[PDB]
């Protein structure tokens, strides 16, 4: 089976995190005539990092999911890319964001024995405040348009799922209240909030504290409380 090759891949791409991640130690100890070396290396390891999650083969102009999704669903794997993600570029963390959101129920049920899923949430956050407007509005449609749809069950239900739509919507409040197409998102969004049942809700690892008045701007007095009361809202 490939699941040993993937293990493989992983092992390969976990040893130039460990290099990268030990990079700024080695710059601190460095004669200046090596630094410009220990630049380029830096490069080509994120790069090669990169690309052994994300890249592609001869005869295709978008990479193929595979490779990222067999990472994702190992223990080691989701773990390794948290640690990744802040060495990318904005456009590669964003590209890894959104591969993750159109693939998300498949991921979330390889986590169910494991559970460390959640270990991508601090990073995907910090990610999420350096998106504009088209990027945020881009995931959430993405994650509205999976199997299921308008239904969201399998994301709500869980912990990671859960959690990450809170944050996208809570980023989303930030950028408008600096268009309507957002407002289309929002309003999908309330009613399937409204519609799961409070006991098939997931405990959110975090509860951003602008949530209230994000749903204020499109819904009543009334289902704002349910939704205060269904996700123990501030
Ligand atoms: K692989």
């Amino acid at each position: 089976d490939k699941r040993r090759k993937t293990l493989v891949i992983i092992e390969k791409t976990y040893s130039l995190l460990l290099d990268v991640e030990d990079y700024e130690r080695r710059y601190l100890l460095s004669l200046e005539e090596e630094r410009p070396a220990l630049m380029d290396d830096r490069k080509h390891k994120i790069c090669s990092m990169y690309d052994n999650l994300r890249g592609k083969l001869p005869g295709q102009e978008r990479p193929s999911d595979d490779h990222f999704v067999q990472i994702m669903c190992i223990r080691k794997g989701k773990r390794m890319v948290a640690r990744i993600l802040p060495f990318l570029s904005t456009e590669q963390a964003a590209d890894i964001l959104m591969t993750t959101a159109r693939n998300l129920p498949f991921l979330i049920k390889k986590d169910a024995q494991d559970e460390v899923l959640p270990c991508l949430l601090s990073p995907f956050s910090l990610l999420l405040y350096h998106l504009p407007s088209v990027s945020i509005t881009s995931l959430l449609r993405q994650l509205m348009n999976l199997p299921g749809s308008p239904h969201l069950t399998a994301v709500l239900q869980n912990k990671f799922g859960l959690s990450l739509l809170l944050i996208l919507l809570s980023r989303g409040e930030d950028l408008q209240s600096s268009n309507n197409q957002w407002t289309e998102v929002m309003f999908m969004a309330t009613r399937e909030l409204l519609r799961i049942p409070q006991a098939a809700l997931a405990k959110p690892i975090s509860i951003p504290t602008n949530l209230v008045s994000l749903f204020s701007r499109y819904v009543d007095r009334q289902k704002l409380n349910l939704l205060e009361t269904k996700l123990q809202l501030v």
